[PDB]
RNA sequence: UAUAUAGGCGUCUGGGGGGAACGCGGGGAAGUGAAACAUCUCAGUACCCGUAGGAAGAGAAAACAAAAUGUGAUUCCGUG
RNA sequence: CUGCUGUGAAUCUGCCGGGACCACCCGGUAAGCCUGAAUACUUCCCAGUGACCGAUAGCGGAUUAGUACCGUGAGGGAAU
RNA sequence: AGCGAAAGCGAGUCUGAAUAGGGCGUAUCCACACAAGAGUGUGUGGUGUAGUGGUGUGUUCUGGACCCGAAGCGGAGUGAUCUACCCAUGGCCAGGGUGAAGCGCGGGUAAGACCGCGUGGAGGCCCGAACCCACUUAGGUUGAAGACUGAGGGGAUGAGCUGUGGGUAGGGGUGAAAGGCCAAUCAAACUCCGUGAUAGCUGGUUCUCCCCGAAAUGCAUUUAGGUGCAGCGUCGCAUGUUUCUUGCCGGAGGUAGAGCUACUGGAUGGCCGAUGGGCCCCACAGGGUUACUGACGUCAGCCAAACUCCGAAUGCCGGU
RNA sequence: GUCAGGUAGAGAAUACUAAGGCGUACGAGUGAACUAUGGUUAAGGAACUCGGCAAAAUGCCCCCGUAACUUCGGGAGAAG
RNA sequence: AAAACACAGGUCCGUGCGAAGUCGCAAGACGAUGUAUACGGACUGACGCCUGCCCGGUGCUGGAAGGUUAAGAGGACCCGUUAACUCCCUUUGGGGGUGAAGCGGAGAAUUUAAGCCCCAGUAAACGGCGGUGGUAACUAUAACAUCCUAAGGUAGCGAAAUUCCUUGUCGGGUAAGUUCCGACCUGCACGAAUGGCGUAACGACUUCUCAACUGUCUCAACCAUAGACUCGGCGAAAUUGCACUACGAGUAAAGAUGCUCGUUACGCGCGGCAGGACGAAAAGACCCCGGGACCUUCACUACAACUUGGUAUUGGUGCUCGAUACGGUUUGUGUAGGAUAGGUGGGAGACUGUGAAGCUCACACGCCAGUGUGGGUGGAGUCGUUGUUGAAAUACCACUCUGAUCGUAUUGGGCCUCUAACCUCGGACCGUAUAUCCGGUUCAGGGACAGUGCCUGGUGGGUAGUUUAACUGGGGCGGUUGCCUCCUAAAAUGUAACGGAGGCGCCCAAAGGUUCCCUCAACCUGGACGGCAAUCAGGUGUUGAGUGUAAGUGCACAAGGGAGCUUGACUGCGAGACGGACAUGUCGAGCAGGGACGAAAGUCGGGACUAGUGAUCCGGCACCUCUGAGUGGAAGGGGUGUCGCUCAACGGAUAAAAGGUACCCCGGGGAUAACAGGCUGAUCUUCCCCAAGAGUCCAUAUCGACGGGAUGGUUUGGCACCUCGAUGUCGGCUCGUCGCAUCCUGGGGCUGGAGCAGGUCCCAAGGGUUGGGCUGUUCGCCCAUUAAAGCGGCACGCG
């Protein structure tokens, strides 16, 4: 009487079980073909148990999507770039440039180790021991970079935003992540902790772009994420820049944002 | 409804109810005892029902018995 | 031995019983019926008797006694 | 006449392979022998064996069984004249407010909506007597009354109140549901009967004197405030000092005390001095220096219900 | 269950009355405490108490005038 | 009298109609003279906005391929009895073996329903709704990776009729705010029809506030009436061992009118007050014990009800398959070969023109190697012990297993039917003037079904009877219950407690018997791995090792280590004893049989010893010379050996059993708890001894650490001494009374006392010792005062 995911996780098909629910969830994983009818199911393990076939699976965390996503929309070249990683320490976001080839690639934590083994290897991958959350070194992440991939949780990404325009070159190229339900006021959340209210995320992407504005970065364009947190999460991407002809600072900026949320997602 | 029956009309002869105990045939507890309790007991008791008679019921072997050339319908009493 | 249900024979070199059953022996003759005496009792009547009571006893009732009274009622129930 | 489970045998019998032990039985005593002192046996004689039926007393068994006492259980009946609900057929509800729909008029509307005005008489409507309740409080509390009285209190045309007649009955009825009510009683009414229910529980049990005279412990217990058997009382019979005390004699103990270099543990201070500690010359050889920690040992003083190299007094067993 | 005088009054309320009916079955005394039932109370006014319990207070008619809120009916006899 | 019930509104489930449901044994009735917009049941409870997740558990509903399962059909196989033989072995018998039929007993395979398992749906069904590892805005305000599930609280609300902590925090309100209002979220232990959140109107509901009003209060005074009181009349009651019934300090079953010692008191009444008479009342209702009763449930065991199947009532024809008896085709690779050699008895002689041979196909199989039947053709034969071939015809009559077959006789399983049993609360007509009864007749429908008997399996708190241990410093909760060893245990034995420590419910065919042989552990010295340590050698070493297994007593004489043989880990018994309420239990020399070891002496009836176990009943099994319901057998019983009980509550109430009662009732108990009293005083409380210190120095102006000794009886406790045929339980009110351990007032000594004001100690009990807010409050917090707002005893004084 071993549960469906069980089995499933225990051959190795998917290493958590968050993600053999997501194989459930499209019933991407089940017995004689069909989505498995439940997450609930007594099955026994000499059974047969298939797969989606994604053949681009070579990803450890579900930061990849939505990055892999976000890429389509921009199609950003890495190779020759520097890069920053504003902190994920699970391989969500920089193994994905690890499949982009990245030249060299420096992220963040917490304050913890619980990256994959696999990343503990690869010689251009730099661990830092959260050495600041807000005002990032400029200088103690090897020098200059050239993007810079923004990250953040429970934190308004509002305040990181002087270092990452001082963490950069003067022809920069940085596309930030916007959580909506976590730009309000702390304890402010949404009702339930997920948000189906698009004015509330207006709100929250023109606070963050006017607040990029501030220093002169302006937002070139947006995306919505494909894949976003399982109850509801769902993010938007921009894109931070200060010397392009998509300079969208006066009008076009607010036109870009009801594009997010009308194409979102 | 034809055979007819169910019925209807008339004329007789009975039945009905009571009763203290005793009889016969049925139905049938619980308290109690078992140092608890259910089998079991109490007890076929108490009570109930149907029926009598001066008594009733039983009664003339499809019985006992045990190798005895033995008893011989039933009922009741004493033993065993 | 016996009730309800099912199945269900023979008429005497038959059938029943003799403490599962079988053989032999013995006893008897079911599925029809009557039957006195010896046995149980006393409402009532007669005549007696008591190392029985003697009026708070003996019947509840020696006297208005199943009365007066109590209870809606089944019923309880004096004292003299 | 007994032994045996029995067939059976019989002063024997059972077990057993056993004249080989034991069991039960051969009244009891006496003697004389023949065998062993491992508790005496065996045998020859003798003596010869006591029951039963009336009846008094004590105890006991079956019966209500020394007397009184439940809450309750069963059988058959009686009750809805109180109360619960229902059914038929009747009666009652002072007085005063409010002002629903409906209808009619006007305004307003492409037409409506709607409003203002009237008539109109709705309503588990309002205030409030009769009537029905019973919220507060005081009195009553061997009452006026086994549920009232006074002052206020809620409903008062309604799921209203009420009269007369009727229906539902006990593991049943009825319940706008409180285990409420069902005749001053209801977690199963009442009456009679079973019946003198049963109570390891409480209570009571009536004249005298004479002699003797306890126990409140052990064991078992659906047991722990009950009982059985033992102990301990009395009476009858048998035996006769067997009892008890004191002296002496023969014993076995491990308590009091003590001791511990006699063990197992604890435990005080010294003494020498390791091994393992550090350092020198300089190797991690080797050697010595040093608060070293300081095994073992040793000196002296100690401690113990489950320690004992030892070890009484008493008590206990036997003899005399 | 029926009948329902007068005067105030909306009234079958309440006060007093008519007809009619009663004075209903222990009394007579008496300025004790205390209890009960009524009454009044300077100044203060809930300080009482678990709590404004109980008392006190408002109370009728006619004009004027009425709030938040509302389910548009009401609240409302608001309050004054 | 309520917030509880009802309610109008909501949903869910059932019900197709003498419905379902209910009352009845039935008939019958209500439902309803209703018919799914109706009726019953369940939950919710006008209205408004909504009602999340989980179908795993348990129910409900549905389904069926399988597993499992009753009665009923089946009777293979076995056993009893004995007609017959067949034999001895002795002779007129009598035991051995076989044993047909018949009758009997146990009875297997096989077949068969529902249910259960199984798989689905269902939550306005009964029910459920998580964490961890390390984190940033200025700490936050749980929404980075991963474990687990049936899913991980949705919305809304939230110190709540819900919050213990708690008088949470902030604001308002008061002079003072534990209640209240508005919020906060750390929701011990809210949450979506046991609805969630609001809501106008309503309430003899609960709570907070303001105005007004007042004898509620400061703080009480006065008046009248009914009693009380006096006089006359009548005239009770509960109660009651007494009696010419003081107090104090004691003593006593621990709280005395009655006892002690002292003090006080002339005799008798009337009106008043309630401190005592553990006052009256009611065989304590709290608590324990025994017994009831009613209630609950997956306690036990039953029964109603519901439901399954078989069979009776109960029949007919057609088919489909199965079992029987009977008939005719039809079959057998083999090598020594004229052989696709069915097992045969007869076999010198059977088969043609009723057209066989050889040709045409099918039927039959084919390991397709080849052969039997028909007519269409066909022409007048083929065959044998032929010889090889175990077995010959494969030329013929009668018996025949393997098979592919049809039919008859018989009997089942099923299926579609028919009508004739039976059924209809469908119509009509009649008995019958009257009649929704009833019976009949007849038409129309079902129909061998249903219903009902009997047998049978399920479900079955719907009901019924009952069980649900004891010990216990009250009871409960915990723990324990039998056996063995030690200490307590006081030098015999025995000895209690919920006293102090541990073991047991086995193990070993050798770890049993015997015969013989040996001595360890530790220490020093010498040795490659090899270290203190492993095996070797030398020595010292009397017991410190080891003895299956706890502990104790033992054992070096060895009971300890090693080897040989071997089963005494025997059968018949047992003088005499230990221990003992009894039932149990324990030791035992010696005799005999038959053995083991030993030369023999001798030892051996398990183990160095003491745990490793369960009475009786009832039943099983093997053996025996017992019995055998007329007799012979048998069945059944009996003896002997043995088997089956965490009966572990271990002397074992049943084969079989849990809970609630605050709705409770009875019988008892001060044998036993809660209150008060009594004893004690761990704790509590109040003092003291010593003085390391602190105080700049200076123990002792003032505090005094570490330790030590006491008082009181106010606290929480311990005990269980009186009271359970009744000793009323907190706080406040009224009224006191006593102590002093003094709060004020009065008198002082020392000061680290200049004065003012204090600190500490000593003496002193005459008087005094406030009113409010918050709270049920005591306690306590606060407000305004005051000379001060003392602490205590008195049944935590006083109903
Ligand atoms: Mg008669
Ligand atoms: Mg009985
Ligand atoms: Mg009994
Ligand atoms: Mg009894
Ligand atoms: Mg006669
Ligand atoms: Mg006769
Ligand atoms: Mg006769
Ligand atoms: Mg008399
Ligand atoms: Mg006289
Ligand atoms: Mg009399
Ligand atoms: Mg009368
Ligand atoms: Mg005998
Ligand atoms: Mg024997
Ligand atoms: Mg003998
Ligand atoms: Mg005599
Ligand atoms: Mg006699
Ligand atoms: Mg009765
Ligand atoms: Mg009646
Ligand atoms: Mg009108
Ligand atoms: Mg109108
Ligand atoms: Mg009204
Ligand atoms: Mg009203
Ligand atoms: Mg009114
Ligand atoms: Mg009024
Ligand atoms: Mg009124
Ligand atoms: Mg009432
Ligand atoms: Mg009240
Ligand atoms: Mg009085
Ligand atoms: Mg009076
Ligand atoms: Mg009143
Ligand atoms: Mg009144
Ligand atoms: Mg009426
Ligand atoms: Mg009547
Ligand atoms: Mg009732
Ligand atoms: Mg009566
Ligand atoms: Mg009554
Ligand atoms: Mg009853
Ligand atoms: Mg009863
Ligand atoms: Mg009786
Ligand atoms: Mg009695
Ligand atoms: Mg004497
Ligand atoms: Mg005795
Ligand atoms: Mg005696
Ligand atoms: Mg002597
Ligand atoms: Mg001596
Ligand atoms: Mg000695
Ligand atoms: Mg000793
Ligand atoms: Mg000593
Ligand atoms: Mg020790
Ligand atoms: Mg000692
Ligand atoms: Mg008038
Ligand atoms: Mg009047
Ligand atoms: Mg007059
Ligand atoms: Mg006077
Ligand atoms: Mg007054
Ligand atoms: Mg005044
Ligand atoms: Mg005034
Ligand atoms: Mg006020
Ligand atoms: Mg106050
Ligand atoms: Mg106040
Ligand atoms: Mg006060
Ligand atoms: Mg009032
Ligand atoms: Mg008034
Ligand atoms: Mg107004
Ligand atoms: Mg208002
Ligand atoms: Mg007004
Ligand atoms: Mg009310
Ligand atoms: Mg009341
Ligand atoms: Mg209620
Ligand atoms: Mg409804
Ligand atoms: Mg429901
Ligand atoms: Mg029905
Ligand atoms: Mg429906
Ligand atoms: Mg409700
Ligand atoms: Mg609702
Ligand atoms: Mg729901
Ligand atoms: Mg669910
Ligand atoms: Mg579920
Ligand atoms: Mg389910
Ligand atoms: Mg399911
Ligand atoms: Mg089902
Ligand atoms: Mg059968
Ligand atoms: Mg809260
Ligand atoms: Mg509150
Ligand atoms: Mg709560
Ligand atoms: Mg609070
Ligand atoms: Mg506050
Ligand atoms: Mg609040
Ligand atoms: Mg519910
Ligand atoms: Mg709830
Ligand atoms: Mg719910
Ligand atoms: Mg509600
Ligand atoms: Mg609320
Ligand atoms: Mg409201
Ligand atoms: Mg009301
Ligand atoms: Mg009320
Ligand atoms: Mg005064
Ligand atoms: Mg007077
Ligand atoms: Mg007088
Ligand atoms: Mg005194
Ligand atoms: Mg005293
Ligand atoms: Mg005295
Ligand atoms: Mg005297
Ligand atoms: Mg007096
Ligand atoms: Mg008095
Ligand atoms: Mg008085
Ligand atoms: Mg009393
Ligand atoms: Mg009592
Ligand atoms: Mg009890
Ligand atoms: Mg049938
Ligand atoms: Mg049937
Ligand atoms: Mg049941
Ligand atoms: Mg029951
Ligand atoms: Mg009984
Ligand atoms: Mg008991
Ligand atoms: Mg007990
Ligand atoms: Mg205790
Ligand atoms: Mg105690
Ligand atoms: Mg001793
Ligand atoms: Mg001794
Ligand atoms: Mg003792
Ligand atoms: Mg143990
Ligand atoms: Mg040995
Ligand atoms: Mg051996
Ligand atoms: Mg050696
Ligand atoms: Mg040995
Ligand atoms: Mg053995
Ligand atoms: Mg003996
Ligand atoms: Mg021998
Ligand atoms: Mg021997
Ligand atoms: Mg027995
Ligand atoms: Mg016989
Ligand atoms: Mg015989
Ligand atoms: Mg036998
Ligand atoms: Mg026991
Ligand atoms: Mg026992
Ligand atoms: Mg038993
Ligand atoms: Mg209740
Ligand atoms: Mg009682
Ligand atoms: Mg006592
Ligand atoms: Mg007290
Ligand atoms: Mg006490
Ligand atoms: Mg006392
Ligand atoms: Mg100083
Ligand atoms: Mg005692
Ligand atoms: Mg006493
Ligand atoms: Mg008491
Ligand atoms: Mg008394
Ligand atoms: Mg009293
Ligand atoms: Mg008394
Ligand atoms: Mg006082
Ligand atoms: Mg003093
Ligand atoms: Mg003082
Ligand atoms: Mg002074
Ligand atoms: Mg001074
Ligand atoms: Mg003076
Ligand atoms: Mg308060
Ligand atoms: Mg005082
Ligand atoms: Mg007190
Ligand atoms: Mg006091
Ligand atoms: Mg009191
Ligand atoms: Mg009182």
């Amino acid at each position: 009487r071993a549960r469906v995911d069980a089995e499933l996780v225990r051959r190795g098909l998917a290493r958590s079980r968050q993600q053999a629910a997501e194989l459930i969830g499209a019933g991407k994983v089940r017995i004689d073909g069909l989505p498995a009818v439940k997450p609930a199911t007594a099955v026994s393990d000499t059974t047969a148990l298939t797969v989606v076939t994604d053949s681009e699976r070579a990803w450890v965390s579900r930061g990849a999507h939505k990055l892999v996503g976000a890429l389509e929309a921009f199609a950003i070249a890495v190779a020759g770039r520097r890069c920053l990683d504003a902190g994920a320490s699970t391989g969500g976001f920089t193994e994905v440039l690890l499949d982009r080839g990245a030249a060299h690639v420096v992220a963040a934590d917490v304050g913890y180790g619980q990256l994959a083994w696999s990343l503990r290897n690869d010689p251009r991958v730099v661990v830092l021991e959260r050495t600041n959350a807000r005002g990032l070194t400029p200088e103690a992440i090897g020098g200059r970079v050239d993007l810079v991939v923004a990250d953040l949780s429970f934190i308004s990404l509002a305040t990181v935003l002087p270092a990452l325009v001082g963490c950069a070159s003067r022809d920069a190229d940085i596309v930030p992540l916007v959580k909506p339900q976590f730009e309000v006021g702390k304890g402010q959340v949404g009702p339930g902790g997920v948000v189906h209210d698009p004015q509330l995320r207006a709100r929250s992407v023109l606070a963050v772009a006017r607040r990029a504005q501030e220093l002169g970065w302006h937002s070139v364009g947006v995306k919505a994420s494909p894949l976003p947190g399982p109850s509801g999460n769902v993010e938007y991407f921009l894109w931070l820049r200060t010397q392009t002809d998509r300079a969208l600072s006066a009008k076009g900026l607010e036109d870009a944002v009801h594009r997010a949320i009308s194409e979102g997602p």
